[PDB]
């Protein structure tokens, strides 16, 4: 019959708009600063050498394709927890955590959202920083939670509004949920420094808030897996039992294979088995059991010393290329005669950078220079290469001079 | 803390318990008839030759691991639509269908369920047959719909309660949702014959019911992909715009890779685009995009003549082993001197068989013969092999005589 006549055409994604225009452009100097995945120095997708080798191992073993347990590959969940909490972590060693494999970071955040909706009886409010990854809204919203926000980004300085953040967080009703980015805040790239993190943890402890860490870039951010997980670990050291989402999309370049994990820090191993049974019950009617390919690759790497070692070098390489590009962009802006302060470009961390450009300026950048970005002045640093950093520098100077 | 103290231990999975108790048994005669996946004649997992050939082809190309679009691999979704509807299906050729890649059968069912909750304004009720796959319930329940039922299985004769089905469907409120298993009904193995399907279509047409088909065993049930898709194709052909879920778990043996799809039959190409946009809005906050490996493997086989040709041979090979084991069970039961009527075993279709055995008899089989199965009397034919079929007939005879 005519069941669907009332379904309206959904709104178009702006990122898709930028990508389509970029593809149409004929100018060979075109840059795509809307990319959400790492690109090497030649602007190409990069499959890690350690993933090629792990894949090669799998094939040689003639593995079956049987269904994985609901919670996922045990070797993968254990390794994920170890990676995040630290091998000599008290939480890890006493077994008071529960980790289940999720569909990358997004599926892992959703399982968590769904878990909180069902069992977190104290509140339905989730406080997100201003701004946050766009998908974070519909994720918590479709799950049944209420969205709240706390000040985070300071447009005046293109850095942390520490004063605004501490004031907001201090007024959060106790036992509410606060979403924190572990590192490489998406989309601004501004992260608290260690001393700021110490103040932040004191207050969440004091106000007895449930801390939900989104850790989508461990290793990929600064090049150091322990450094990137520092604030998460500090929070747990201070006695804050968090919930966390992990993604292997960026740090292992496993994008389409969807490898990720969801973890809950419990009081003890007893309590962990209980929440693990509830997590299994929720997941079965969602998708029954997780996709095995990304987890088998991730597991092999983390668990095989030779591989793990090669992985840390390559993840460091990715991080270093991006720091390199941020470094190069501010020196070339000085070189061009920009009198403006571009240090936020080097203070920011990870793949996304909030530049401070205004909408008028990004339009000119697109129209006249064939540099494609979203109107919020957000740039994907994976889109810059050694061959075009100078150009971008030039282009930025011209629209801000 | 003490966020999770009130979270209790969830109930034990009864399938888990049979498999597990099966493991703990020492008897060299032991048999696991609770297995949910195909097993060869030696009781081993079976990865198809055609899938090993596709995996080598993917390996040779050195493909990237970039994210697939939200809706999935286009070569996969089109081929999936084509296998279900038929190449010269009117619905296929006009392009009045929308096919989205889902996480195997279960995630496909669930995005479907969530789509209905959000856009099916006509009703909140879904009518499942009595009985249906266990997971069908939480799927719809967690999605937000209300469960209802229609008589299906006749315990008295271990066949279809055709009359009861027809009376129950005739009375379903107009514009209700009805779930139909396209073939090889789970868990009984009882399917309507071609003429009863015809009669069912007309009532569904008359009551103006939204028919949701669950097609998890296309090709794997009878050895023939067209015959297995007969009922679906008939409904579309009579002008019933159906909703469908497909799984490649069993027919391609892709279990853990998670390849499946969800399709909606629309009025035209224009409406298909509107519904496709909303489905994307829905999936994004669920898991962002689907896993690429299973979809890549399945797209190659379906799209490559030589591989598709091989695949058809293997799926038939699987269906025949199953039919052979059904046939041999009945003959051995007769040979044993059993006087009960066991024709239902040969009348049933697919991997699952409702034997008619009572709880205490199942218990007798477990305790004295080392035969593991659920207390509902359902056996998974995959666990029967040429070398133990004799044994199984004998035990069943001893317990029922
Ligand atoms: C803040 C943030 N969270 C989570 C993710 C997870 O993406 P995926 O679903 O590929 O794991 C990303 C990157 O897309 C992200 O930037």
């Amino acid at each position: 019959s005519s069941w669907w006549s009332h379904v309206e055409m959904g709104p178009p994604d702006p990122i898709l708009g930028v990508t389509e225009a970029f593809k149409r452009d004929t100018n060979s100097k075109k840059m795509n600063l809307g990319v959400g995945a790492y690109r090497d120095d030649n602007g190409k997708p990069y499959v890690l050498n350690c993933v090629r080798k792990a894949e090669a191992m799998i094939a040689a073993k003639k593995m079956d394709k049987e269904y994985l347990p609901i919670a996922g590959l045990a070797d993968f969940t254990r390794a994920s927890a170890e990676l995040a909490l630290g091998e000599n972590s008290e939480a890890f060693k006493s077994g008071r955590y529960v980790t289940v494999q999720g569909i990358s970071g997004t599926g892992s955040l959703r399982v968590g959202a769904n878990f909180l909706q069902r069992f977190f009886k104290f509140s339905r409010d989730v406080y997100l920083p201003k701004p946050s990854w766009g998908n974070h809204t519909p994720i918590f919203r479709d799950a049944g939670l209420q969205l709240q926000a706390y000040r985070y980004y300071d447009p005046k300085t293109c850095s942390l509004d520490f004063t605004g953040a501490m004031e907001d967080i201090s007024k959060i009703p106790e036992k509410s949920i606060i979403l924190l980015h572990a590192c490489a805040h998406n989309p601004t790239g501004v992260d608290p420094r260690q001393e700021q993190w110490k103040e932040l943890a004191s207050v969440v402890k004091k106000r007895n808030l449930l801390a939900y860490f989104d850790m989508a870039y461990q290793g990929f951010a600064s090049g150091d897996i322990n450094r990137d997980a520092w604030a998460l670990r500090h929070f747990i050291e201070q006695g804050i039992d968090v919930v966390l989402s992990q993604s292997y999309a960026h740090n292992m370049g496993l994008y389409g294979e969807r490898a990720g994990a969801f973890t809950v820090i419990c009081r003890d191993a007893e309590e962990a088995k209980r929440v693990e049974s509830q997590l299994k019950i929720l997941i079965r009617p969602m998708y029954s059991n997780p996709p095995m390919n990304g987890a088998r690759i991730a597991s092999l790497i983390l668990n095989t010393p030779e591989l793990r070692k090669e992985w840390l070098v390559e993840v460091k390489g990715m991080a270093d290329r991006i720091i390199s590009m941020r470094t190069q962009l501010v020196s070339n802006l000085k070189k061009e005669g920009s009198s403006h302060n571009w240090q936020h470009i080097t203070d920011q961390i990870g793949m996304f950078c909030f530049t401070g450009l205004k909408p008028e300026q990004v339009e000119r950048l697109t129209k006249e220079f064939s540099i494609y970005m979203t109107k919020d002045g957000r740039i994907s640093v994976a889109g810059v290469a050694s061959s075009n950093v100078g150009y971008l520098a030039h282009a930025i100077h011209q629209v801000t001079k």
